[PDB]
C-alpha cells in the first residue's frame, strides 16, 4: 500500500497472508476454512497465516494453517488477467475470534463513490522499493466505469473495477495482491494489478467479487 496507513494490529481480521517460506500475497478470510485470493497469486505449498500484523515477529494471535486444495477460477486467463480469483481451503478450520474473523460476501454490488478499505503488506512506495512488516491500510472510492475504461483502453472487463485516485500518490501495489476491498462491510474486490503503483492516471484495478458470489458458494457446498 502506498500512501496509506497503519492499519492498528489486528484490526482487519479477515486479512490474511499467503506464506511460502515468505509473504508473498493476501488473501480474505469468508468462512472458517476458506480464503479468497487473486488467481495470479497460486502457487503449491502455500500456508495460509491469519491473524497476522508483524508478518516477521509472532506477536501471539496468529493462526498457521496448510492449505488442502486450491481452486482457480475455471476462466481465468493470465495474460489479460480476466476472472483474477481463487479459494484456498485450509486443511483445518481456524478458530474464530475477535482478531480471526470472516467477512461477508457482498448480496449486491457495489457503485462508484463508495468508500472502501484496502490493506496488505505490499510496497509502501511508487518510485522506490520499502516493505513493512505490520499491516497498512488505505480508504479509497471506487471509480465509474467510465473513467476506469479511460484509464485503461481496451483492458477493462465486467470482471474488474478501478478504485484509488487518479491524482496518483495512493493505491495498493506489488506484494498487496489477492488482498481485500471492503466497502460497507463486505468483501466487494480482489487486488489484482495497475500499471506501476500510485501513478496519475493509472488507478488500482481489482476482481468484481459480486460477480463471483455463485461460484464461491457453489464452490465451497462441493468441496
Ligand atoms: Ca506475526
Amino acid at each position: 500500500i502506498v500512501g496509506g496507513y497503519t492499519c492498528g494490529a489486528n484490526t482487519v481480521p479477515y486479512q490474511v497472508s499467503l506464506n511460502s517460506g515468505y509473504h508473498f500475497c493476501g488473501g480474505s478470510l469468508i468462512n472458517s476454512q476458506w480464503v479468497v485470493s487473486a488467481a495470479h497469486c497460486y502457487k503449491s505449498g502455500i500456508q495460509v497465516r491469519l491473524g497476522e500484523d508483524n508478518i516477521n515477529v509472532v506477536e501471539g494471535n496468529e493462526q498457521f494453517i496448510s492449505a488442502s486444495k486450491s481452486i482457480v477460477h475455471p476462466s481465468y486467463n493470465s495474460n489479460t488477467l480476466n476472472n483474477d480469483i481463487m479459494l484456498i481451503k485450509l486443511k483445518s478450520a481456524a478458530s474464530l475470534n475477535s482478531r480471526v474473523a470472516s467477512i461477508s460476501l457482498p448480496t449486491s454490488c457495489a457503485s462508484a463513490g463508495t468508500q472502501c478499505l484496502i490493506s496488505g503488506w505490499g510496497n509502501t512506495k511508487s518510485s522506490g522499493t520499502s516493505y513493512p512488516d505490520v499491516l497498512k491500510c488505505l480508504k479509497a472510492p471506487i471509480l465509474s466505469d467510465s473513467s476506469c475504461k479511460s484509464a485503461y483502453p481496451g483492458q477493462i472487463t465486467s470482471n474488474m473495477f478501478c478504485a484509488g485516485y487518479l491524482e496518483g500518490g495512493k493505491d495498493s501495489c506489488q506484494g498487496d495482491s489477492g488482498g481485500p476491498v471492503v466497502c460497507s462491510g463486505k468483501l466487494q474486490g480482489i487486488v489484482s494489478w495497475g500499471s506501476g503503483c500510485a501513478q496519475k492516471n493509472k488507478p488500482g484495478v481489482y476482481t468484481k467479487v459480486c460477480n463471483y458470489v455463485s461460484w464461491i458458494k457453489q464452490t465451497i457446498a462441493s468441496n
